[PDB]
């Protein structure tokens, strides 16, 4: 799967190696190999989450055809909130996690 | 609904306080709640609408199952470009807005 | 159709001029006119693709309805790895390429 983190955090304020960390935290919550799981951070974004400014992280989980059940995604996000939280410092108020598919995505090679 | 804005415009370019006012603009123009209204702005990026790597804008709006009707798309399209034109200091025609919809978000 | 291109290259290891190339090479390769085309590169990300940190590149196509048959998408891919690695100097084992369908777009008059 792929994971995307969008924050407002600058990036001298993100944990360093927290895509790695992430990419281990994601495999053991999902059930996936590692070597599935990709990580994209995009930090010193401007964001505005429930009408507030102040800091926030935005997590886009996108896999092919179906992601989840509706069930295994929020038992899935618990354990994201307890990560991310911990990683950057943020009440869990401010982090934010959608899910969408894909039709397809290969690796080169 | 998450509104994502990317532009190659510079951050000293974008007025401060966009990511707020843009969020209050599509609670009213897509008739929902504020605090269900989410903005990302990623600036200094390096875009080509239609060829033209001149200064432009694409923002992207999800939802859960489906976003809007072709009318309702392109009715609310027209409310954004209005907004979008007078805060980045850009032509409609280098404004770009898709839609795409999302499976579920939670916030905590 | 839309193009976005993550990679964790610094911008001055892109070549310039990348975005204008990118563009001109989706429309032979997708088969869609230039007007139609639209390129963003968001470059000095943080990532981990295939869980690894050295230097990749992901990019997300995505069209309206269905981007493709898996069969053309299949024959698209092997194009934009050949175009990606020479223009920036990664192995295919550093680029992925995602597929995901929209509802719709609309650029301004």
């Amino acid at each position: 799967p792929f994971l995307e983190l969008d924050t407002n955090l600058p990036a001298n304020r993100v944990p360093a190696g927290l895509e790695k960390r992430l990419c281990a935290a994601a495999a053991s919550i999902l059930g996936k190999p590692a070597d599935r799981v990709n990580v994209t951070v995009r930090p010193g974004l401007a964001m505005a989450l429930s009408g507030s400014t102040e800091p926030c992280a935005q997590l886009s989980i996108s896999s092919i055809g179906v992601v989840g059940t509706a069930e295994d995604n929020r038992s899935h996000s618990a354990h994201f909130f307890e990560f991310l939280t911990k990683e950057l410092a943020l009440g869990q108020d401010r982090i934010l996690i959608r899910f969408f598919p894909l039709e397809s995505w290969q690796i080169g090679k």
